[PDB]
DNA sequence: AATCTATCACCGCAAGGGATAAATATCTAACACCGTGCGTGTTGACTATTTTACCTCTGGCGGTGATAATGGTTGCATGTACTAAGGAGGTTGT
């Protein structure tokens, strides 16, 4: 599961093709997800975003 | 190894800061003069440069004293821990 398996739900370049995520094994297998992405320029903890 | 779109940004290209070099004006230094005085020259009399001679220093070193003096000094090698060797000699054994 790879960059060649993405779809662009927004404005996103991808200078990370080699970032393989996971795998599948059968001729009828599947997996799907959404992903949220951000740029900003500073840091906050995942469970101290607070408001 | 070529293609570019789409990053994070350098260029795209306006502004303005310091710089340095021109001209001026000041500084000092380099010099040319002058004057001083010293180390320019020969000569001469001095006195003590050196030599040798003489008369008489310093220090070379050889020589050995006598009322008599006639049993001496010397202090700590080391105190432990080992144990291998030689030394002893009587004897109960080879």
């Amino acid at each position: 599961v790879t960059a060649a398996d993405i779809t662009h739900d927004g404005d996103v370049e991808i200078v990370k093709p080699q970032h393989v995520i996971c795998h599948l094994t059968d001729e009828n297998a599947s997996i799907s997800m959404r992903i949220k992405v951000q740029r900003g320029r500073g840091y906050v903890p995942a469970s101290t975003r607070i408001h």
